[PDB]
């Protein structure tokens, strides 16, 4: 053989050149393993074919196989290589001609323990991490939930009953504690809501994949034992006039509540299975949304960027149609004016 000229041929060396390493995650070569990952993640990415056989090799020998090991606790792996995986994982499922095969996915998946052990590690996690936050209950939830994207391994997680454990775990009643925000000195409270936030609410949006005729009631119960939280999600987002900035996560999070509820209410019209009501004030949000739509100088200013990656479309600029002056506040924009047409 040559030297790779295309990029299926770039990721066929990279990928047989996985398997050739004789111990991963060993104490010697675990960091030389670590990179040959960053150059899968970097090729996968690149394969906006700018072939998927390739890629469905990868998420068994790669991806699921490096999981299974990585409940050692035993061993110089760390939480961020766990993170590295889940983000194997969604350049993956990003390449185009997946999301044909999901059935083989959640084939290959189903083999290994997985979803499995990824739900024993969020009923884990404040075990496993009170040096300040469950680190491993957030990175549990970002594995499942980049699987939930997949309707077909969404019902498996529903049906082995994800929702009760994630209500039963020890986590649920760290998030229940009236101290959760974003914008908290304490870095559980802060882990905990980037939980709720980034984790479970997208996952009761995509296990809504089997329609909703079922799992309502049960997606309405998990919303429903966390009350504080459907309480917060509205007050943070209140006109000026005990919160001082905003963030664009608590934009995403009232965004997916108002789809939950609004979802959910569409079939408790149905008359017909007892999908519990879920107290969460539609009226104050839509006011709160308008009176921040309106005041775009009062916008830029209370926002505020929370992570590395939000702070780069900043910085940044794109006006185009112009209602705003920097991306992030188009991206904030473009969230809470969709919570005025779902709430509508």
């Amino acid at each position: 053989s040559l030297l790779p000229k295309d990029i299926s041929q770039l990721l066929s060396l990279v990928s047989a050149t996985i398997n050739g390493v004789d111990n991963p995650w060993s104490k010697d070569q675990i960091s030389y393993f670590r990179t040959l990952l960053k150059v899968l993640f970097v090729v996968l990415r690149g394969t906006k074919h700018s072939v998927t056989q390739l890629v469905l090799t990868t998420l068994d020998r790669v991806v699921a196989r490096s999981f299974r090991n990585l409940a050692a606790l035993v061993a110089a792996t760390t939480p961020e290589d766990l993170a590295l995986i889940t983000a194997i994982l969604q350049a993956c499922l990003s390449v185009p001609g997946i999301e044909q095969c999901q059935l083989q996915v959640l084939n290959i998946m189903s083999s290994h323990n997985v979803l499995q052990v990824a739900t024993s590690l969020f009923s884990w996690s404040d075990r496993l991490a009170e040096k300040g936050d469950p680190i491993y209950g957030e990175l549990a939830l970002l594995l499942l939930l980049e699987l939930s994207a997949l309707p077909a391994l969404a019902e498996q997680l529903a049906c082995d009953g994800l929702l009760g454990h994630l209500t039963s775990a020890n986590l649920a009643g760290f998030m229940r504690r009236a101290n959760v925000s974003p914008f908290t000195d304490n870095a559980g409270a802060a882990r905990c809501y980037a939980i709720w936030a980034k984790g479970i609410l997208p996952l009761l949006l995509n296990i809504l994949g089997a329609l909703g005729a079922t799992i309502a009631p049960e997606v309405a119960f998990v919303l429903n034992q966390f009350p504080n939280l459907l309480r917060s999600s509205v007050d943070r987002l209140e006109a000026p006039g005990p919160h001082y900035f905003v963030a664009l996560v608590a934009l995403s999070e009232v965004h997916s509540l108002a789809l939950l509820t609004r979802v959910l209410a569409a079939l408790r019209s149905g008359n017909a299975r007892d999908i519990p009501e879920v107290v969460w004030d539609s009226g104050a949000v839509l006011e709160n949304v308008e009176f921040w739509l309106a005041s775009r100088k009062v916008l830029r200013e209370r926002l505020l960027p929370l992570n590395p990656r939000e702070a780069e479309w900043r910085g940044m600029k794109a006006s185009e149609g112009s209602g705003c002056e920097t991306k992030l506040e188009e991206k904030a924009v473009g969230l809470l004016e969709g919570i005025r047409d779902v709430l509508a």
